């Protein structure tokens, strides 16, 4: 996040396994709510990460004959999509901020209009949710639908916010509000984004809440992902990076956003649990 | 003996890159698949955790078509109904794909099957011909096979190479029995192409190509060669530790498992092998 997005694709991939099954469930409910025109137009995949989900998932489930766009703020996903899932004639992986001040500048808006987008968990790491999903509403055409995927709240961020009070960390983290899912303290996540969707030209067909759990079958794919995903990693030094990570992972147990089951075979099972708001809306 | 592979949770360290070459080769097929008009129950032998079912096949199936995935080890069996499972479409059973009494099972009795899809495993199986004529039966006339057997790997040339020693020969007796039949195959291809057409089978597409399994850290690169592993079941465990390192160890001699670079700078892992891909049907 802040600055580029998620750098070290390698370590995302490690929950690929599992988050690509996630998804590939959401979109199963919502996937016959979802209208096609005759002739295709093109798809487009925001917040795509090493794009796994929009190889295989959104992929093999798009109509014949329908291109897909791929972005994502940090260059190092979109480079590591265009050489292990790559799929050529179909997916076109990009560069783009969702929050972009010229959008009409980048390569994706001129590969529009588009019919359908597809925004999955990525609209927390957006501090302007109203700018995105104005950004959204450009990029569609009218009648086109918005899939949105957004993380209401999690452990993470409160683990955020209390780090944030360290002396220790602090002079980092002033800006700690702007790395919390903006749902995080609403009282009713689905209102505000059912309000917020609406308030932008959009007909909310569909929006609900539930919680989610991140399979790892081992130890340290469990630990690994964890430190692709935590966004201030990127501004610690070195002597303290190793610190702000247990630090960051003590304060998860203590939240119990994470978590440790066994398995049928014995084997021990490793979670992450978080809440999704699941949204499907439509341009007027 | 081998109950096929155990430890499911390190098998599922191959899923985020087995899912994509899966997935690659289908797409390379999937215009020559004709498709009946009423659906008939399609089956996955050998299937895994279940990962090339609910993520590969699943996905781009018929609507209305059912899936049976059936693997040998009841812990892949069971990592499938838990993690996997696609209520309503896959269903997961086990299976020996050369099981003396194949009408005595399940899967046998949800068929006859249109499509049988077979995704690297049988070089598992040392008799291919039965395996084949299993597959045969469980077929309409009519029905195609997709084949994806391993011809050849640098996996099973340490296996060999490891029965030699004193230190192990005595568990590794029948090392020809954990080995592909097309390891020492001058023409894997051609061998396959005769043993699917002896059994009354078109052979409509044949190639062998090199593959590449990619793990993006060091462990998964490790624990996932853990569970490929077919030895370390009858190995105590004062030498278990020491079998691993003894395969690891020859594996980089005989060049099957490599390393490489990022172009964002992070270390890539892979294992090589040889695919033979074919796409049969059934008179
Ligand atoms: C945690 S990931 C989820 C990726 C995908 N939804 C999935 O589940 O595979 C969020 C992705 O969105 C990217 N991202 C973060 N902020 C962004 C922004 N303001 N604009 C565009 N992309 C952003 C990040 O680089 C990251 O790759
Ligand atoms: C390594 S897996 C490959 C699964 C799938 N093709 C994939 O790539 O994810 C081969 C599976 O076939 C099972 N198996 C081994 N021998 C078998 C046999 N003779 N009959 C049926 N299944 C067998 C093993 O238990 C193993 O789980
Ligand atoms: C048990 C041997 C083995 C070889 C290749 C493979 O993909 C899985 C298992």
């Amino acid at each position: 996040e802040a600055y580029r997005g998620i750098d070290k694709p390698h370590l995302y991939t490690l929950g690929c396994c599992s988050l690509t099954a996630m998804a590939s469930a959401q979109l199963d409910a919502l996937w016959s709510q979802l209208s096609w025109p005759q002739t295709p137009l093109p798809v487009l995949d925001i917040g795509c990460g090493p794009g796994d989900i929009a190889r295989k998932v959104l992929a093999p489930r798009l109509p014949a004959g329908t291109r897909l766009v791929a972005c994502d703020i940090s260059p190092e996903m979109v480079d590591f999509c265009r050489q292990h899932n790559a799929l050529p004639g179909t997916i076109t992986y990009e560069l783009l901020d969702v929050v972009e001040p010229r959008l009409e500048d980048t390569v994706v808006w001129r590969n529009g209009p588009f019919g359908k987008v597809f925004c999955m968990l990525m609209l927390h790491l957006v501090p302007d949710n109203r700018l995105a999903v104005k950004n959204i509403h450009k990029l569609l055409v009218p009648g086109g639908e918005a899939v949105f995927s957004v993380i209401a709240n999690m452990a993470l961020c409160d683990a955020y916010e209390e780090m944030a009070k360290e002396p220790r960390w602090a002079l980092y983290m002033q800006d700690v509000e702007k790395f919390v899912s903006p749902y995080q303290h609403s009282e009713d996540p689905v209102g505000e984004f059912r309000l917020l969707l609406e308030s932008e030209g959009f007909q909310v067909l569909r929006c609900d809440l539930g919680p989610q759990k991140v399979f790892f079958p081992t130890a340290e794919t469990h630990r690994e992902f964890l430190k692709s995903v935590c966004a201030f990693l990127y501004r610690i030094p070195e002597e303290q990076k190793d610190d702000f990570f247990d630090d960051w992972l003590q304060r998860l147990e203590k939240l119990k956003g994470t978590s440790q089951g066994v398995g049928r075979n014995g084997e021990a099972e490793y979670y992450i649990h978080l809440s999704v708001i699941t949204a499907l809306a439509r341009k007027f």
